[PDB]
């Protein structure tokens, strides 16, 4: 049916990585969003001014905000803006919509305006009101028996979480499913307890965190490098039939491109690769 509108309330908005927040919105009582995993809603902001020094950023992430001179940015938005954000919750988690949102600050050293909506999102405090429209979606799972390979980075975590819980918790799928998540260092990884629990509950599920720049404090001995190299060397190189898998990708643009080239070089058909392009 037609687009629905909900006036929601912010429940929480912590950082989950240096430049990503988990925004949770409480729908007005007695309402829920009838969405499909991989789908999204539109958030709206009114005209405003936000100053980055007003943000609540958890302590461990502040040093990089200082390093990147983030606190001096100011965003002036003179008209209502609408932007799409993917649901991080899966359809059964009701009463809320949860998001993973990256702050799109100006290219460093440029004089460009800060990202309009994401700068506003980063100043949202518990109790603030946010208008939401939807549901929408097209990044949906195929209904087959094929092995699934989920590949995420950055705020592309959100549809990955929605997809993976939807398969394992609602569809109770016995399909072979793996999730490969690329991040710079341990500080940028999140939902690790959730995926570890899903792996311990479902023998058909396996997840892999790969760090491209592990920090000294990480003492990292896990998978290391960029996710396309890691996924190839640790799983797809020896796979008997990678072209029989369904690949679901959502990351930053450079990651999307590198993973796609890797896959097609392997002989995977672009029709077996589904990309959520945040744009
Ligand atoms: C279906 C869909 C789902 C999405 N899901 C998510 C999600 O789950 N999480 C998420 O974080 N994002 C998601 N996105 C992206 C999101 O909708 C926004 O595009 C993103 O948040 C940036 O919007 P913004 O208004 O903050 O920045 P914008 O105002 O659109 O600015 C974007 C960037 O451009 C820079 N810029 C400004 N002016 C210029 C200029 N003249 N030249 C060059 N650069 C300039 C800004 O400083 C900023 O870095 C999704 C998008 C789609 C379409
Ligand atoms: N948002 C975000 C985000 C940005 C970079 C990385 C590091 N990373 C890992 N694999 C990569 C492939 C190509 C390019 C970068 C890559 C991870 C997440
Ligand atoms: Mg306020």
């Amino acid at each position: 049916g037609p687009v629905k509108k909900w006036e929601c309330t912010v429940e929480s908005n912590p950082n989950v990585a240096t430049f990503i927040k988990e925004l949770t919105l409480r729908l007005p009582d007695g309402e829920s969003v009838d969405f499909r995993a991989g789908g999204y809603v539109q958030l709206e902001c009114p005209p405003h001014v936000v100053e980055y020094k007003d943000f609540d950023i958890q302590p461990e992430y502040r040093g990089d905000w200082d390093k990147f001179n983030m606190w001096r940015y100011v965003s002036k938005v003179d008209e209502t803006v609408i932007r799409a954000y993917s649901m991080a919750n899966y359809p059964e988690e009701q009463g809320v919509v949860k998001f993973n949102i990256r702050i799109a600050s100006p290219p460093p050293g440029s004089d460009l305006p800060p990202g309009q909506m994401s700068s506003w999102v980063f100043n949202l405090k518990p109790g603030d009101k946010v208008t939401v429209y939807g549901p929408f979606g097209e990044f949906f799972a195929k209904d087959t028996e094929a092995e699934m390979v989920f590949i995420g980075g950055g705020a592309g975590m959100a549809p990955m979480r929605s997809h993976i819980f939807d398969q394992l918790r609602r569809l109770k799928s016995n399909r072979k499913i793996s999730f490969w998540y690329g991040a710079r260092s341990l500080r940028e990884a999140f939902y690790t307890e959730e995926y570890d629990q899903l792996q311990a509950e479902n023998p058909n599920f396996q997840w892999h965190l790969a760090l491209s720049d592990p920090q000294p404090e990480d003492n990292w001995t896990g998978l290391t490098g960029f996710i396309h190299n890691v996924l190839f060397e640790n799983y797809l190189k020896d796979h008997p039939a990678p072209e029989d898998c369904e690949f679901y990708m959502c990351g930053p643009p450079m990651m999307n491109a590198a993973v796609i080239k890797m896959l097609t070089d392997l002989g995977v058909e672009r029709e077996n690769i589904l990309l959520d392009d945040f744009g």
